[PDB]
């Protein structure tokens, strides 16, 4: 897996046309989000992660835990993204991974968002700028 | 080289702190921009690129022009980004490829912006969301 990490002042989205045929069924309310204050974590769930999903999981849970704890941030959001990665899983283990990865967030005490599998969407971020404002990991 | 393309309605930055200890230096004008309806290449340029920086910057000028092309943007900005890859080459490399792809993109009839070398930098910006909006290219 690879994660991009962004501290953002605040994070906006609009789900806009399906990527995929079936994706995540979705409420109205659920078309748009707003957080601020927010880690975003921008995450691509790779082909070499269905060898183990919840080991890559835990991993990804701590290091996203880690900097949010580092920049004192409260409020964490969970993106799906194909962008870190040309070896993409497939969407069942994407969303497995993406499902852990959320629950053990709110397990840890953070206010957690997520984004909805399987769409093209709109965001607009804003990105603060600080030293560890943006980071990358790789979990493997 | 890795870049990541993003169609963008818009893209504002502030330069922040540096990163470097001897950045690009900038004029007070320089410290903030804005483009519209652009496509902004950030661009991690790699140790591998150092072989040869001419080859890689023809090739990342063209893959950025068909993307633009393809969804329509005149303007285009370049930025110099580390998160695409762990494996970075040295200032003078990542410069001297980054003032390449900007002169090509310019010589190819693109408004073309960029960003300083060295810094830290706040960004606002408002991704589309269409299908072809975020896009990633590996040049080597």
């Amino acid at each position: 897996m690879r994660v991009l990490l962004i501290h953002a002042d605040y994070f906006e989205y609009e789900v806009k046309d399906k990527a995929l045929k079936n994706p995540e069924p979705i409420s109205e309310d659920m078309k748009r989000g707003r957080m601020e204050e927010v880690l975003v974590a921008f995450i691509s769930v790779e082909k070499v992660d269905e060898k183990n999903p919840e080991e890559v999981s835990l991993k990804a849970i701590e290091e996203i835990s880690k900097v949010a704890e580092q920049v004192k941030a409260e409020n964490v959001f969970v993106s799906p993204w194909a962008h870190l990665s040309s070896e993409l899983a497939k969407p069942s283990v994407a969303m497995d991974i993406l499902n852990r990865v959320y629950q053990g967030l709110k397990e840890r005490g953070f206010n957690v968002g997520k984004a909805p599998f399987g769409y093209y969407i709109a965001v607009k971020i804003s990105c603060k700028g600080h030293p560890l404002a943006e980071l990358s990991r790789t979990i493997v």
